[PDB]
């Protein structure tokens, strides 16, 4: 259970990144498909981009990547009380899409990353903290959900 301190560490830095939503999504799922080669082979939407510039060029990676982060901000912003929020998400990315949780914690990892170049500083240490936490909490209960369906491996 994150602190409301913990919370407003956490919700702080998401509404800098709310400035600029696409390039944030653009720069956290080219550092997730570049540190984990694994994560690209899931989307046959981008299987094709072969280096980071034609990353960089696809306009569809960066419609995902609004996509995803709009998604984020809505579960951040109902501080833990998000089982609305990731129901259908877990049921998804469970079923359909196949994503195991350790991808979870690597595109966690890509965000953290890059909050912490594009936000130095909103995003010290006690951010940092508050955003892992924040990013443990989500992963938890996808993770129970993916359980609850048989594919917590
Ligand atoms: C912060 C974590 C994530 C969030 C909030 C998120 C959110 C979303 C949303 C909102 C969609 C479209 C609606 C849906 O299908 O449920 C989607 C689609 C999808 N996601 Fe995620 N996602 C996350 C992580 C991942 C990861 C780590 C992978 C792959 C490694 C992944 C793979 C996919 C795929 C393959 C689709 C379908 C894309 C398409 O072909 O249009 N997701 N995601």
């Amino acid at each position: 259970v994150l602190s409301e301190g913990e919370w407003q560490l956490v919700l702080h830095v998401w509404a800098k990144v709310e400035a600029d939503v696409a390039g944030h999504g653009q720069d956290i799922l080219i550092r997730l498909f570049k540190s984990h080669p694994e994560t690209l082979e899931k989307f046959d939407r981008f299987k094709h981009l072969k280096t980071e510039a034609e990353m960089k060029a696809s306009e569809d990676l960066k419609k995902h990547g609004v996509t995803v982060l709009t998604a984020l901000g809505a579960i951040l912003k109902k501080k833990g009380h998000h089982e609305a929020e990731l129901k259908p998400l877990a049921q998804s990315h469970a079923t359909k899409h196949k994503i195991p949780i350790k991808y979870l914690e690597f595109i966690s990892e890509a965000i953290i990353h890059v909050l912490h170049s594009r936000h130095p500083g909103d995003f010290g240490a006690d951010a940092q903290g508050a955003m892992n936490k924040a990013l443990e909490l989500f992963r938890k209960d996808i993770a129970a959900k993916y359980k609850e369906l048989g594919y917590q491996g």
